[PDB]
């Protein structure tokens, strides 16, 4: 029923799912100047060498490409983390235009896209249960401008048109995350949620300061995508974001400056 129309999106969703209105829920906007530098902050550590992509779908809200997760393989630590976090999928959010897509703001500014690279914790076994947990996922933020293409993200759009509509999926193997990551790693963290139903309040929000570009052939590409299933009236899948949520009381730290 959720999505992202006048009829189903953002502002419907505190109906089926009350959480969204609760204490902890993302995306937000990162005050820069109000972020706090905490220098007992860890480098994080990326090690997505052994990663082994799976498949990419098309779930009807946004696209997902999804990695074999049943062993230490593509991990996500320090940084803010306790222990040890595995990918388990990645994906994206953006606009119909290239003025709008992110889901955090950065003093106030809208990227182009948002890429999340979702992690659960492995102390819970698998991701379903770590969603029920206050720190069962940690999810690597990073936004997306237009400018130069990221060839590291071509894999990924050519292989768009095969999964154009809701359901559809295909084989994606040998896929490198690794061709996704800016330079720097210095980057925003705070607790948070899933920013799709069901909201979970179950995220540590882990945000890099530096964007990647990607070009306007690539992005355009993303808006070609359908919501609908085959057989359907198209609707483009665009604007599929959740706007900036009320920090309450939260804190976001810097892990540089
Ligand atoms: N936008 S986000 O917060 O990074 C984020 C997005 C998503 C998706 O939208 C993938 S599609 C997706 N469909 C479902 C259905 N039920 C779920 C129940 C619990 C948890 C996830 C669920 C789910 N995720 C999954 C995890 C995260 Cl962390
Ligand atoms: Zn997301």
């Amino acid at each position: 029923h959720w999505g992202y129309g006048k009829h189903n999106g953002p502002e419907h969703w505190h109906k089926d799912f009350p959480i969204a209105k609760g204490e902890r829920q993302s995306p937000v906007d990162i005050d820069t100047h109000t972020a706090k530098y905490d220098p007992s902050l860890k480098p994080l550590s990326v090690s997505y060498d052994q990663a082994t992509s799976l498949r990419i779908l098309n779930n009807g809200h946004a696209f997902n490409v999804e990695f074999d997760d049943s062993q230490d393989k593509a991990v996500l630590k320090g940084g803010p983390l306790d222990g040890t976090y595995r990918l388990i999928q990645f994906h994206f959010h953006w606009g119909s235009l290239d003025g709008q897509g992110s889901e955090h703001t950065v003093d106030k500014k809208k990227y182009a896209a948002e890429l999340h690279l979702v992690h659960w914790n492995t102390k819970y076994g698998d991701f379903g249960k770590a969603v029920q947990q206050p720190d069962g996922l940690a999810v690597l933020g990073i936004f997306l401008k237009v400018g130069s293409a990221k060839p590291g993200l071509q894999k990924v759009v050519d292989v768009l048109d095969s999964i154009k509509t809701k359901g559809k999926s295909a084989d994606f193997t040998n896929f490198d995350p690794r061709g996704l990551l800016p330079e720097s790693l210095d980057y925003w963290t705070y607790p948070g949620s899933l920013t799709t139903p069901p909201l979970l309040e179950c995220v540590t929000w882990i945000v890099l300061k530096e964007p990647i570009s990607v070009s306007s052939e690539q992005v355009l590409k993303f808006r070609k995508l359908n919501f609908n299933g085959e057989g359907e009236p198209e609707e483009l899948m665009v604007d599929n974001w959740r706007p900036a949520q009320p920090l309450k009381n939260r804190q976001i730290k810097a892990s540089f400056k």
